[PDB]
């Protein structure tokens, strides 16, 4: 069981460092988690294939978190019946950019794919595909629970609403969350809870919070808080401003956690 | 005067060819045709800024030719005339329906002029820009410095190329879209003479068969137009990927035009 991120730069992808995008993989089934613009690039470059990739967690919906989806997929089936469909979680709006996109560049994907939509809600932010609601007693959306693994997420504050996923095998717990200035509730708490690996974001420096929270990011104190009030295992920053172990994530880094 | 290359790979960007964008540049305003995913981040690698474009024109709607089009708007934007873009019809809706679920306010002024394609170029406030039917061609504009005009080419969607003439008359440079050929006799006639004519090449003449069932060229098909034309230099690009003066393109190749 491993995370290998692909991109850690924040807003945008650079020649130094990629944007958004971290794949999980167990067994030989690859998780993305995240797919900023030049994505499919970094996996080209990576260990990774493309074609292994069974399923796609979004955090929210800025572009360097997503505007790598597109070209993905495509590359994926000019690549390649594959049987189950790729699964792909992510907010409300998803689903309709990328059907749109397919048809725009009329693309017919050879592989099919179900987009499950989080709703997200309006305290996020400053004042056949499933739609996933918040269960309000758990503080959090169950995306899938199998024989394997369960899978969660959790509401983020960010300058639009944005996501964590917590990845649990019936054992290791992974979480992995979106750019964020803080956490809705104890959401976080609750299912990160001895985390064995917490990704989070550190946009900037800790000498510029005030900045950081403005644009509804952390810096490395603030994930450190978090980190220690989880008691997580191990913590890995990433999303870093372009040019308990704590790991500062690099392009093509490779993370195990022991069984 | 000059060209660069910014991706001279087929159908995706990999780590050797990034996806189609080429760069004409003239006293320090920079025109960009195509933008396929990674065209930002090869901007950055080059000695071009993205801040200097004005201009961008879109061959056709395959992914590997505007999927980069979001995230260098965004980028221009962050890092930052109106700047203008000229593509296929549906171009204008992809850009602010993204730029909307993006949650971007880009901080420049945009216009996209639409070109009306003709069904037979595949098998059987901004502008929306007809077919001249006495010309065979699309009027993009014509200043004292300039004149553009786009003509239709045949691919599995329909596809654009365009003509650059700089008025002395003086120096003619013309880049086509993917195609297996031109519709019609306006393209033979706005390529006449060009001091540079940048073709694809997908594939090579032995794959004629498939390069044509694709709606792409071999080099033999690129040199015969060239020929035709009386082009005094050929460019060939848009290379498949590795899964009469005649120039390879690569990435990041400059060519200048002399007067
Ligand atoms: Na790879
Ligand atoms: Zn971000
Ligand atoms: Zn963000
Ligand atoms: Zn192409
Ligand atoms: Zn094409």
């Amino acid at each position: 069981m491993d995370v290998t991120f692909l991109g850690t730069g924040a807003a945008y992808p650079s020649p130094t460092r990629g944007a958004s995008a971290v794949v999980l993989r167990c067994e030989g089934e690859c998780w993305l988690f995240d797919c900023g613009e030049g994505t499919q690039t970094q996996l080209m470059k990576s260990q990774l294939k493309a074609g292994r990739i069974t399923k796609i967690f979004i955090t929210h919906l800025h572009g360097d978190h997503f505007f790598g989806l597109p070209g993905l997929l495509c590359t994926i089936s000019l690549q390649s019946v594959s049987k189950q469909p790729i699964e792909i979680y992510g907010p409300v709006g998803l689903r309709d950019f990328i059907w749109r996109t397919m048809e725009l560049s009329h693309t017919e994907l050879v592989f099919h794919y179900v987009v499950h939509e989080l709703v997200p809600t309006a305290d996020q932010c400053p004042a056949q595909g499933r739609t996933i609601l918040l269960d309000s007693e758990e503080n959090s959306y169950l995306l899938f629970d199998d024989e394997q693994f369960v899978v969660k997420a959790f509401r983020l504050f960010h300058r639009i609403p944005s996501f964590g996923f917590s990845v649990v095998e019936k054992g290791r717990k992974i979480c992995i969350l979106g750019d964020c200035s803080g956490v809705v509730g104890d959401g976080g708490v609750k299912l990160c809870f001895e985390a064995d690996l917490l990704i989070h974001e550190a946009t900037l420096d800790d000498a510029q919070m005030d900045k950081a929270k403005e644009h509804g990011h952390s810096t490395p104190q603030m994930a450190a808080t978090f980190a220690k009030l989880c008691r997580a295992k191990r913590l890995v920053l990433t999303h870093f401003s372009q040019r308990q172990e704590v790991t500062l994530a690099e392009d093509f880094m490779v993370i195990s956690i022991p069984i």
